[PDB]
């Protein structure tokens, strides 16, 4: 598809067998999404953002499908807003930015 | 352009008549820029994202020049370690997501 910006670019995605909906969010390197119960090992980690720092679990090789198009990545799940589909799962799904 | 997102989408800006670079983000509602005087008024904005809020100030009616284009709008100017192209912006370069 092809998003304009005069709304925030939410779309759905599915992970962990669960539905969630999520930002398409350029301006992060990382996948962030609010706690919830996935299989497979973590590791503990913090990451910030623009007004400080969160503790989130980092799930590795994870399969999310982004708008009906599967990719793999690292997630992180912790504490945050919104959920952000970051530049690592991007480029997964073929996307660009274009004007 | 057709930028990818294999790297961060960091574009050259032209803002308050300094040279700085910032990020395309569509994750960004408005856009934040680093400390800096601009030659207009301004009002008192927080604003939220990971990990908690920062103090902004809200210039409005500024002129900034993103590759040959010039948009006219908000820029909230405060601690923000990134500069951040918001889709206030983005939109008005006829920025769109495609995949
Ligand atoms: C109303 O207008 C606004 C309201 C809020 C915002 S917003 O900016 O809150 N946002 C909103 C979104 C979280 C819903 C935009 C988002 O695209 C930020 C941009 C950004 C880039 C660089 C630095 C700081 C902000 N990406 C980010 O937060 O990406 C973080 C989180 C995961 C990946 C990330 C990349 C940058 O490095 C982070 C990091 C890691 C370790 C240590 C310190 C760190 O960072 C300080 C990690 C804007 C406008």
């Amino acid at each position: 598809p092809q998003i304009t910006l005069w709304k925030r670019p939410l779309v759905t995605i599915k992970i962990g067998g669960q539905l969630k909906e999520a930002l398409l969010d350029t301006g992060a390197d990382d996948t962030v999404i609010e706690e919830m119960s996935l299989p497979g090992r973590w590791k503990p980690k913090m990451i910030g953002g623009i007004g400080g720092f969160i503790k989130v679990r980092q799930y590795d090789q994870i399969i999310i499908e982004i708008a009906g198009h599967k990719a793999i990545g690292t997630v992180l799940v912790g504490p945050t807003p919104v959920n952000i589909i970051g530049r690592n799962l991007l480029t997964q799904i073929g996307a660009t930015l274009n004007f």
